[PDB]
């Protein structure tokens, strides 16, 4: 088995679209592509060059084909992305050009790579998956950062597919522009008390 | 002017209803009513201590009668909430037992309120007044405690009334259970760019 982690950016109101420019994801007619922009600092940068190691991946088709027309042509930056398999969830899409690339169609094909044998898998973006993940209880540990922004709409990071569940914070950390590292672990069932 | 801010307490998604115990709040027929009991230690203590000074309070009406049932017979841990004047929006409750109550019709009651000079506002539960707040953007601050807890269902802090805002983290911190407080202040538009 192999652990899966989800790397989210989030609003402080679980908003997820769009986090890296004003057309990334126009869906809705989504205003605020680029929310992410103004938090960008170098001790961010250095957070995660760290959290951007060599892996596996696993991506919604959508978020595959954002990355696949940006980050063949800069394997300096992020070599992790392209050296690693990446196994994409797609109906419509078989093949790419861009190398290491694996298209899975069912829930079936996700627990058997999780089943097989390798690295660990790394999932970007890819709302619609992760719900998906959610629900089957596929998702092993969360790196999310917030930022100090409320968003009404937008696709949601915490959606469709959300089940109830207890987590446990590994590691937390602060941003000079107010962002908030949080690297959370799945910890069983949710306990109910009185205070 | 009176700075008026909101506190509250938050799963990872965002569901504020029912911190306390099984039956605070059973809309819906949630089942997760305590679900802030297995979280709570010393450190918490403190940060509420600070947080539960005597200051005037706004509520919704349902708060205030989840409030009333128990607050009065504990002025000894929580003064100034017995203390400190409670404005109550409600349409239905025009008097109550409880010291210090007085009760508020509609939006031009609470600007007129934050409008007045007193001790400065806070604001706990109240999910739907809060979407008010937040709708005409009244709210200042915002001090939130985020649980390492997801839950699908219940009433959510950001919700109908959730509008796209800017803020600064003006502090933050965790506890040794896992929770992250964060405070913030309020901060004017979103910005975007390309990252
Ligand atoms: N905040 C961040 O960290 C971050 C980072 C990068 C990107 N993003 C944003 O993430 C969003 C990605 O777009 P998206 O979430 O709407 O789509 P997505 O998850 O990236 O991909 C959606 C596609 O993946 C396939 N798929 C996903 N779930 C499936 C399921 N349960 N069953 C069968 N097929 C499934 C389908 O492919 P087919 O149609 O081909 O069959 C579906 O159309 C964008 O808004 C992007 O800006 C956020
Ligand atoms: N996470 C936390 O920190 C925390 C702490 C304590 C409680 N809670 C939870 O907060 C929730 C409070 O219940 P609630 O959110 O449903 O209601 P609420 O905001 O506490 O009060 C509901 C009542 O307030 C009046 N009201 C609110 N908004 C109004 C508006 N826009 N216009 C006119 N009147 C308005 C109305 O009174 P009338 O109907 O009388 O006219 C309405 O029925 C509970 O679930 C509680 O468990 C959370």
């Amino acid at each position: 088995m192999r652990k899966i982690t989800v790397l989210s950016f989030i609003t402080l109101d679980g908003v997820m679209q769009a986090p890296g420019g004003p057309e990334e994801d126009t869906s809705g007619g989504f205003k605020y592509g680029g929310w992410t922009a103004p938090y960008e600092d170098e001790v961010s940068g250095k957070i995660m060059e760290k959290q951007m190691k060599p892996a596996d991946y696993l991506l919604g088709r959508k978020t595959f084909e954002i990355f696949a027309s940006y980050w063949p042509e800069h394997a300096d930056f992020w070599p992790g992305i392209n050296d690693g398999t990446k196994y994409v969830m797609s109906k419509t899409v078989k093949k790419s050009d861009w190398k290491n690339s694996v298209f899975l169609e069912s829930l079936a094909d996700i627990k058997k790579l999780k089943n097989s044998e390798g690295s660990d898998i790394q999932v970007w973006g890819s709302g619609e998956l992760i719900q998906l993940l959610f629900k089957n209880d596929l998702v092993d540990e969360l790196w999310l950062k917030i930022f100090p922004v409320t968003l009404n709409t937008g696709k949601r990071l915490f959606g469709d597919g959300t089940i109830p569940a207890a987590f446990t914070l590994i590691e937390s950390s602060v941003t000079p522009s107010g962002v908030i590292i949080a690297n959370y672990k799945r910890a069983g069932e949710v306990k109910t008390g009185t205070v």
